[PDB]
């Protein structure tokens, strides 16, 4: 039957019907609130207003952070002041359906490998490069949650000893090189290093270094901007050395990269492929994973909770 | 029924004779061969030595070096001039009984996980820190090899950009600086800048810095050698800050940690717990997987890829 | 004849009547106002308490962060909101003394050249390891500004591609790994790590991994607290490997390493010396240079800037 | 008077006459003998041939490693089983003539500082990007060899923290990375991934990644092969970021970027000053060091030595 998946975002907060063919049939947004507690409100006026007119059996949420194997309990959440929090218990006793909590990349990634990119394959490896990193393993057919629920954590991986310091408290991950919030950092050292060669990107914001954001960067390299050209092959350089490690470490039949930063396309698929190409070790006598674009965009995550809601 | 397990290594290839309870009822060992050639002759002569008054089955080797899915290739080894190596069908037409080929570390990791330190556990991460470094993935009670055979190559994840140049061909990669090559370097090194503080290791040798080997090391550390001591801890900064990326990615119940580096037991052991709960991202919040020494020390892949034959 | 000398800190400003043998004669100290503007008078009244009863003939201030080769103008402060601030005009026309401005590491390494540990050596480095880390060159008997009064920022020099972001703007620089901010980086992730290891160093403080502070660290370390001897240990790794490429590049006689991290005394410099002949290029065929302890202590500033406003 | 300059390359010694405004009158040269004990009578042979119808008052001899502060011995070279070799005595006894033994990018330095780019400056940096990486201080007009005469060595500061291993037997040298041996590194990796994107570059040698020498390099990219340009822009960002580190560290006047690579003109040092520029610390706040096209070519030290034979 019917089942509803939200998506948690630090924006927005999306609730949508969704078919046993992965079809959002409803979708109802949300401003999310500045509180944790007002958070909790906003994901059941969510599903109450996607819901309206159809029969609805379970409800499945998708959240940044650890949540735990019994898909229950948020653990930690990098941008909600969420600490052990019973976030299905909470739901269930307010919508009155079952209810299940998956990590957010775990849920676009079983999204992408039901209903998108990922279909027809066995072992698939799902990223997704947005503001933060994320991503979901799928071995033999089904989502890998680790143990504990926290694995897939790909964001968190060290790619610099001694790197940047990151949200999660440690250092040197592959969220600070990879992710759009890393593109940022890019475009802002080389537009400070030689802002004639940003004119376009400067006039797309307010003309200051500071006022670049990621919006921004995805259109002036459209045009051959060489800052926000530049921006993108150094995100692609780390994105694609860390899918040739994850190659090392899963050996899959494909990558499946996604979130707003892939949005832009080839533009930065291809050198993402390039350097996966550089970086694979044994390149030459092994097969190589075929490193695929995402099909679903933004609505992954809620396809994919949707659909994690019936297994159970 | 009994099969036999093959562990080929850089100084000798032996062969054994294992139970289904993974009890070794034979060893024979025989030199390895200068020549890639020679490797097939001396693994059917060991196997034969083995064998000899035993009702054999089928012959499981591991090799190391990136094996195929079908068990059965041998597609680059790191030490052996193989490439491509159709190794499971020469040994099939010169034994007369079926063979299985599969990478050494996935056969120390199913060893260890059905008849050492992995037994009660359903998600194990095996590492073996020895002259490479390599390691298993065991995943809902199953080694996992991925879509092509080349899954958990945990030596040649990049931990360094732009680090050492490693025998695969890349750079950077976990096996430079967490194995036992890496050790040697790291007292070399060090007993270069204060031959002082390494009395005891130089004495072991020949008392030169070019002289150190890693058996010395071992020996010099237990005694309190600074240099030697000095050595493993750098070691072990490295091996406990890749095993909590891993902890990241497979979020396992447990890790199982091997290996010629890891027989000197605690005094590496305990610098590597120290430095895995250093950088496990989140572990305020999440649980921690144990890290278990291994219980079949160099036996490991002998018992696993005899056991590995079995299912086939 | 008689000049007063000027050490601007975080919470103290300081002023000093020295001698032409560096001695000082009266010291007046002045808290540091929350404001730029407020920091000059403040800058008079410890000039106008030190002077009572002396007949002082000029005045030097040392500042934290880059000054120009006029010895005038502070052009970028880490601390203090002063952008091209004309120091020197603004102090000459309130105190009706000459006056000059050189960068503080400068002043130092010139008070512990003259009447410190440099005694005896034409070319002598000198490293602060303070809150900040800095420096002063001496070559051929002479502190060395270079063309535009910014040398020896050895603080800003890249040690860590891609690494830890800077209060100067950039990334990476040995400040982030070498200076008392990076102490309390290492004791705090340790102690995170293992506090059962950091009791002692914990008790010194509110008990809290958060409350650790530097002063407590050295205390702790001097009594064998392992998480604080073991932080001391990392900072000694990167400031012994900072020299050992300073060596490369000026091969002085020798450094002298002062500051408040150094103020343990050999606890910290034998490790930094251990480190410097690890990484010292060519050390088997080049004459090492010496690593001296200071002599002046926090004195060195206040001495040395003083003797500077007497050349001119 | 008239002094030779002699350069001891890796495959020829070139010794030339050179007058008082630093030109070459006469040039004679011969191949560099497989054995270091030829090379002396080399060394004497070019400066005969060379030394043919002039009046000759001294010679000045450049060799790469490291020169002590006597300018008379070579302490350790790269390339010339060379240790504590007495290069001056040797060759004054058989020359019958004074002699001067100078570090080879010190006099290169000195030639362009003298004569080439570095004319009307005071305080200038010389960086010579070579199959070695080398370069040169000049501070208050005087070239600066250090205490022990081994300044200067800017090949081997260590910008890779436990990088690449080095011919100077230490580990993360900028001569790994910012040298034509770098330089053919980055090419094979890239044609490697992308063979298609170095047809041009694959087509000028043998056709395999193998065959790719630095020569080809230049040409390739000059074309718009784009692995070769990729490859001089890798270069240029550790090239770039290098010049940033010693502008903090010396603040001169101007860099002089010189050697092999820079050759190929503002294809290379364009993106150099970019780079530069990226990292400069306080680059908002400090004036920035010219970044000068050396003038001499390969004959910066063969000029710059026989100079240096007059000083004395
Ligand atoms: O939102 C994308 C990712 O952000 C990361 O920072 C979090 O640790 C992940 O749990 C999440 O999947
Ligand atoms: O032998 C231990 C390990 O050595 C590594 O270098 C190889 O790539 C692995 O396949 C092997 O398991
Ligand atoms: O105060 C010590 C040092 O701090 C560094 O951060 C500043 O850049 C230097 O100018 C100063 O000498
Ligand atoms: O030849 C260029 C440079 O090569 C480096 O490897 C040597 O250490 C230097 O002494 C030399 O100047
Ligand atoms: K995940
Ligand atoms: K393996
Ligand atoms: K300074
Ligand atoms: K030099
Ligand atoms: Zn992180
Ligand atoms: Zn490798
Ligand atoms: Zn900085
Ligand atoms: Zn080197």
């Amino acid at each position: 039957g019917l089942t509803i998946g939200v998506d948690i975002g630090g924006t927005k907060i999306a609730a949508g019907v969704v078919d046993e063919e992965g079809r959002i049939l409803s979708t109802f947004k949300v401003a999310t609130p500045p509180t944790a507690e007002g958070i909790v409100d906003a994901i059941c006026a969510a599903v109450a207003g996607a819901s309206e007119g159809h029969d609805v059996e379970a409800v499945g949420i998708g959240a940044a952070g650890y949540v735990d194997d019994k898909r229950a309990t948020v653990l930690f959440a990098p941008n909600i002041d969420w600490r052990h929090e019973p976030l299905k218990d909470k739901v269930e006793q307010r919508v009155g359906l079952p209810v299940v909590v998956e990590n957010d990349a775990n849920a676009a990634a079983w999204g992408e490998y039901r209903f998108g990119a990922g279909q027809g394959h066995d072992d698939v490896i799902c990223i997704t490069l947005g503001t933060g990193l994320g991503g979901g393993i799928i071995i033999g057919n089904k989502l890998r949650r680790g143990r504990f629920g926290v694995a897939a954590e790909f964001g968190h991986i060290r790619v610099v000893p001694d790197g940047l310091l990151c949200g999660c408290g440690s250092q040197g991950c592959w969220e600070q090189y990879a992710s759009g919030r890393a593109l940022v950092r890019y475009a802002k050292q080389r537009a400070n290093a030689t802002p004639e060669n940003a004119a376009v990107l400067l006039g797309l914001g307010d003309g200051s270094v500071d006022g670049i954001e990621g919006k921004h960067i995805s259109e002036a390299a459209r045009q051959g901007d060489p800052v926000a050209v530049d921006s993108f092959r150094e995100l692609a350089r780390w994105a694609g050395a860390g899918l040739a490690d994850l190659a090392s470490l899963f050996d899959p039949s494909a990558f499946i990269v996604g979130g707003g930063v892939s949005d832009e396309g080839e533009l930065v698929l291809d050198p993402i492929r390039k350097s996966f190409r550089r970086w694979l070790i044994g390149g030459e006598w092994r097969p190589h994973a075929q490193v695929l674009a995402a099909q679903l965009g933004g609505k992954a995550g809620l396809v994919g909770a949707a659909d994690l809601a019936r297994q159970g």
